[PDB]
């Protein structure tokens, strides 16, 4: 029940030993005649080994040993200020916290606390940098990104926290001004592309659910033909091979090669008499129309001139259903 110095300096297992306020009563004079370095060890063991549904209730615990002899030199104070760094760096992945970034920018991140305590602070992150920095590219505003990253880097220099919160972030950045804009394939052409950041982050693509119709179009319309190939296997590399991404692109390359090959050869009503036309793919890729049709409904009206009326008038109120989806 009650260890010497060196018994409770090499408990295997301290929390299940010492994570309650009756062990940490009984063992208030032996801890205390601990070295420093041996507390600070000690404290960060007990604090790791932790689970974070009983954090709270731990800290009650630290809360019932307390005594007005407890001063910034005891156990108690190196117990208290390591249950303060794992609860300020768990509390980023807390649901019930709705901006982890503001607590960041707040300086509720203090220099000296996580300087003394700096390897368990690393011990805390560990496993936790993919999470912690997919919720903050969640939840950062723009404005406050590159600010929210410099505090990571002055107090987790040369961390792979660090390095995996600045990935998390570039990825954001490009699906937001890139891959949502007007030119998505400079999302997959871009020098900064990285295939596992994308991976690794790759929740961070649900901001395009429901919008992966209109990405698909100016991707078939603004893409050079030697970046298709490469566009499409990045996206089957960080997308589920059935996501709605990729088959949308596909059939939205597809068409632009139905309309290149058939709609302005030789025959274009070839175009609209084959199993393969459906007003509702034309409609869902309007944009390619008003450019790859630019200065060509002459010659396609003069090659449509031998045909029966109601086909031709079909035709024309087809295409012109079409252009008005377009512009839209």
């Amino acid at each position: 029940a009650t260890f010497t110095c060196d018994e409770l300096k090499g408990l295997e297992h301290p929390y299940e030993v010492l994570g309650n306020g009756d062990a940490l009563a009984e063992n208030r004079e032996e801890l205390n005649k601990l070295t420093n370095d041996a507390a600070l060890v000690l404290a960060s063991r007990l604090v790791l080994e932790c689970p974070v549904n009983e954090l709270k209730d731990f800290a009650h615990a630290i809360e019932a040993a307390r005594m007005p002899q407890d001063d910034s030199d005891t156990f108690h104070s190196f117990l208290f200020q390591a249950y303060q760094v794992k609860k300020r760096i768990i509390s980023l992945l807390d649901p019930r916290n709705i901006n982890p970034h503001s607590m960041i920018l707040e300086k509720e991140f203090d220099g000296e606390l996580f300087n003394n305590f700096n390897k368990l602070a690393i011990d805390v992150l560990t496993n936790n940098e993919v999470a912690i920095a997919l919720r903050l590219a969640e939840t950062t505003p723009a404005q406050d990104r590159s600010r929210v990253s410099q505090n990571i880097n002055n107090i987790f220099p040369q961390s792979l926290f660090a390095a995996k919160v600045g990935h998390a972030f570039a990825v954001r950045r490009d699906i937001e001004r890139l891959l949502l804009g007007d030119r998505p394939d400079q999302f997959f052409s871009s020098r900064e592309f990285k295939i596992d950041s994308c991976i690794e982050f790759a929740s961070l693509f649900n901001v395009i659910n429901d919008k992966e119709s209109s990405i698909a179009g100016k991707l078939a319309l603004r893409t050079p033909a030697e970046n298709r190939t490469d566009v499409v296997m990045k996206i089957k590399g960080f997308c589920a091979e059935d996501s709605e991404l990729a088959i949308k692109v596909q059939s939205a390359f597809a068409l632009r090669r139905d309309i290149e090959r058939n709609l302005l050869g030789d025959n274009p009503e070839q175009f609209f008499s084959s199993r393969d036309f459906s007003v509702d793919l034309c409609l869902e890729f309007a944009i390619l129309f008003p450019e790859l049709l630019k200065g060509h409904e002459q010659a396609i009206g003069e090659k449509l001139a031998k045909l029966d009326a109601k086909v031709r008038s079909d035709i024309s109120r087809k295409l012109e259903m079409i252009n008005g989806a377009a512009h839209e």
